[PDB]
């Protein structure tokens, strides 16, 4: 299959450049930005089989951003790109929280290539490594 | 004590892979978009030490996205970015085009890691590798 386009939404820096590196060298063609008022900006510009979202950003929230994301699919019409949460933070009421705000998913950190492979076959059929 | 952000442009997806690689190996903080479109709209959002613009891309070449940044910084009022064509087409004519476009200086493909250090060195002062 053809190389998954994905992008990777995280404010902490050494996170945000673990994830790229493992996906980039499982074979997907990566984006990575910094905050979730990028991941906005960067959907509207971009079509991306699956995006990576940190919860705990400053500002806009991973949750505040998914939100954002599919306010403007729906205003667009546009369809909807899976949104898995990667994050610190998954207790029961913390992942109700992120399906309740439009994520598809949710990974805890810290991640692997199984579970990065796994996730990304589940939701867009597509194969990495 | 943050290290150097520097933006790659590039329809190429393994030229962009391989620049992006290099100057993160190099201790770089770095950001890959694939289209000059890509790089006007994240260069209004970010900031940005350098901007390495690949020439030829459809609809917005590197000369037609480093005008626009241009145009932007003027009518926005934000300090200029340097930016560094980094291209297989580097003829004489191509070269002049290419500053006449408002692009710094050219680093023609293939790329080598010391002649990037030495352009970010240059146009920003920030050291990169073993003197980061
Ligand atoms: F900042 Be997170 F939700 F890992
Ligand atoms: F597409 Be280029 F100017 F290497
Ligand atoms: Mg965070
Ligand atoms: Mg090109």
């Amino acid at each position: 299959g053809r190389p998954p386009r994905l992008l990777c939404v995280d404010d902490n820096p050494a996170n945000l450049l673990l994830v790229q590196t493992l996906l980039s060298d499982l074979g997907a063609q990566v984006t990575a930005v910094d905050s979730g008022y990028a991941a906005l900006e960067v959907v509207q510009r971009e079509r991306f089989d699956l995006v990576f979202m940190d919860v705990q950003m400053p500002g806009m929230d991973g949750r505040q951003a998914t939100e954002a994301i599919r306010r403007w699919e729906a205003e667009r019409e546009v369809s909807p790109v899976p949104v898995i949460a990667l994050t610190a933070h998954a207790l029961s009421n913390e992942k109700r929280a992120l399906l309740q705000a439009g994520m598809d998913d949710y990974l805890t950190k810290p991640i692997d290539e199984q579970q990065l492979a796994q996730v990304v076959l589940k939701w867009t059929g597509l194969s990495l490594g």
